[PDB]
């Protein structure tokens, strides 16, 4: 991981980050003992390898906020710590891969087009999908699953377009059983994230989009751990008389 | 490490804390390639056992800056990383254990008296006294030093003085060899701490004090790394025709 960020501009980023923890450390008259917690906290985090974890849930969100200001299409989202390169390429109608297991819940087909800002559809277009089973475990960190349980990178069409069958999302408790969960215990705190897909949407001369996709009336929508949930990206799927949920959703790139 | 934190308080301090980190990245507008960075890096503070460095460094100051809130008598300190518990004993009037090697470098003679707030002289008062070589090494962190090399715990008389000889403590420059090195060095900073004596003074009835003595004129002291110095504590040591450096500092302990 390499940035270019300059000398001056890395001081002034550190003198208000550490000027800010300082500042609440003040406020709130931080004791010698609390001090001590927070010092072994952060060597847990480390030993606990849970730097990403916590750093996705409780920071990203801003990181993204960041780049949202830059961007006009659709909008984006945390990539948050389970995405996997490199996920296996499939047909622009297809399902994604899944366990006898994941066959047994309701089906969600997710259809649409990618396209620029005028709403052009676009060639050459890839929706790289990834999301939790109904277990609440994500493939590659769980070691029972197919290594690409519930991922693929699906070629959209000549028009951008693609359908595509997974199993309908459901909430996602994140790991508790480590510092970062030990964190929301201490401080009364919900360790949820509401059902999601994870998209990054790309496409020969455009910005990709990192993205994620929710469900109106989910559990967890208004009170996401992760503070990565907008109503722009919430879902309203469709039941259809096969007890199948259909939704449609288009993704619009920037150029690059 | 424990602390008496209630839920609702530790909530109030994320929040503030996080919200805070939060308005730096958005202020800046820190990007994605720089919170790789920043991730990686946090990772390494851990991978290379430095959060006390780091902490100690960069944070602790403003914990003591709350402690100092509290207290009339003389202005604590931060402790840094380097203190060890149950360091020997010593007599009222004494000489610190060190090597041969430190017996080249001019002698620093400590004097003074441990008293309450009045001014009151204290018996039972002891006074922990630690500190780095002229090589820039403190013993415990360090294979080649003898275990309590220029550390011990002076007993105070029954009029709480003491006579401490000691070397004469030169700047300390931090470990720049793992990430928190890397952190200055990308920042144009200057890892470099001004001479300096850690000391905890404790006495029966009393609050303990844990403070630092530094030198007048001496190298860092306008620029210390850790933010750790104040006037009050600056020495102004002077020399005799036996070419030792003599200084008198008495402590003022807060009732426990
Ligand atoms: C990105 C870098 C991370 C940014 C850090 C921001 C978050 C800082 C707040 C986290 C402090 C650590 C609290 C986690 C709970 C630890 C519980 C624990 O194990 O100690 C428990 C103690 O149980 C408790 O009473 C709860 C401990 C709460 C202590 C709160 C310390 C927070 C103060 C430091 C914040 C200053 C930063 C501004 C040990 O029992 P055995
Ligand atoms: C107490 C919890 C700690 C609080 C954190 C406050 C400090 C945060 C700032 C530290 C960011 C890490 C910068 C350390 C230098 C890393 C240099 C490095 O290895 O990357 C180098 C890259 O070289 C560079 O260009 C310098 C990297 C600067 C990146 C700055 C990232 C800081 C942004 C995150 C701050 C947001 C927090 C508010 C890899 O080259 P190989
Ligand atoms: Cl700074
Ligand atoms: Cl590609
Ligand atoms: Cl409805
Ligand atoms: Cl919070
Ligand atoms: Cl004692
Ligand atoms: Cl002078
Ligand atoms: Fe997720
Ligand atoms: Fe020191
Ligand atoms: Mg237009
Ligand atoms: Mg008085």
């Amino acid at each position: 991981a390499t940035a270019d960020t300059s000398p001056e501009r890395l001081a002034a980023i550190a003198k208000d980050a550490l000027g800010a923890l300082n500042d609440v450390i003040l406020k709130h008259g931080v004791t010698y003992p609390e001090y001590r917690v927070f010092k072994q906290w952060l060597i847990d985090v480390g030993e606990g390898g849970e730097w990403p974890l916590f750093l996705d849930v409780f920071i990203e969100h801003s990181v993204e906020e960041v780049l949202a200001r830059s961007r006009k299409g659709t909008m984006g989202s945390i990539e948050g710590p389970y995405y996997i390169e490199n996920s296996p390429e499939l047909p622009s109608k297809c399902t994604l891969p899944m366990r006898e297991e994941d066959e047994k819940i309701t089906p969600l087909v997710f259809s649409g087009q990618v396209t620029d800002l005028d709403g052009n559809g676009l060639a050459g277009a890839k929706v790289e999908l990834w999301h939790a089973d109904n277990d609440g475990y994500y493939s590659q960190f769980a070691p029972h699953l197919p290594e690409w349980n519930l991922r693929g990178t699906i070629i959209a069409d000549e028009e951008g377009r693609y359908e595509i069958t997974t199993i309908q999302p459901a909430p996602y408790q994140i790991p508790t059983d480590g510092p970062t969960g030990q964190f929301i215990e201490a401080q009364n705190g919900h360790p949820w994230r509401p059902a999601h897909l994870h998209l990054i949407v790309s496409a020969p001369g455009k910005e990709s989009v990192t993205t994620q996709l929710y469900f109106k009336g989910g559990e967890w929508i208004d009170s996401d751990v992760a503070s990565a949930t907008k109503p722009e990206l919430i879902l309203d799927p469709k039941t259809g008389d096969d007890g199948k949920n259909y939704v449609t959703y288009n993704f619009v790139l920037d150029p690059a």
